[PDB]
């Protein structure tokens, strides 16, 4: 719970710096960009501990990821109040906690899938102001998708939720929890690819399959009840 506190005291710090002061339009929009990455990165630390790869050698290049992505980011703050605030403190911070690597938590996992698509969503309809060529309906295909995968995550956290909170209750279903961690993985490093992607990045998911998968598996194992 450390980068938390950090992150939520930047937001804090950068909150007081827009309410009251005179700073240009385009400044405090650099900023709001600045603190939709902060926020970004909030969903990341505080589900960290369930974002586990099976190979760390892919840590090696999920950090080198962080670290850049991190780095890139940090400049187009003005340097007017870059100075003031402790932007490499915080840097230092997550890099530091983006290194840290029989009971499954199956709340984690879906709140962490919510928060996740929460974000995704919240990125690919912000920046659309830099419009491209009208096959761009591509993206809003893209969203399309996105939005039927959020939704039906809501879908499986209503009809199993009293099977999610209690699942300790259940034993290992190895099928549902490697799909579970798999789609996990999949959606932090896809949330990742779209933070590079909207923000200058220097470097499709197919997650509609994968939480279909997780809603059959969770329909055989959670309807094979006496109800």
């Amino acid at each position: 719970s450390m980068a938390e506190n950090e992150i939520e005291e930047m937001l804090e710090h950068l909150r007081r710096i827009k309410s009251g002061g005179d700073l240009d339009w385009l400044d405090i929009l650099r900023i709001e960009e600045l603190e939709m990455v902060l926020r970004v990165f909030r969903t990341f630390t505080k589900y960290n501990d369930v974002l586990l790869p099976d190979s760390l050698v892919e840590l090696t290049k999920r950090a080198k990821l962080i670290g850049e992505i991190l780095h890139r980011l940090f400049g187009r703050i003005p340097h007017k109040c870059k100075t003031n605030l402790n932007l490499e403190r915080l840097e230092s911070h997550l890099l530091e906690f983006f290194q840290g690597n029989n009971n499954f938590d199956l709340s984690k996992y879906m709140d962490c899938l919510e928060n996740f698509l929460n974000d995704v969503l919240m990125m690919f309809l912000q920046k659309d102001r830099f419009f491209h060529s009208r096959e761009q309906l591509a993206k809003h295909r893209s969203i399309k998708e996105l939005k039927i995968v959020q939704k039906k995550i809501r879908f499986l956290k209503y009809i199993y939720a009293t099977e999610i909170n209690g699942y300790v209750d259940y034993e290992k279903q190895e099928c549902l929890e490697n799909r579970i961690q798999f789609m996990t993985n999949t959606v932090g490093q896809y949330c990742l690819a779209v933070l590079d992607y909207v923000t200058e990045g220097k470097l499709p998911p197919y997650l509609l399959s994968l939480i279909v998968l997780v809603e059959l598996e969770m329909k055989k194992i959670f309807h094979g009840e006496v109800k």
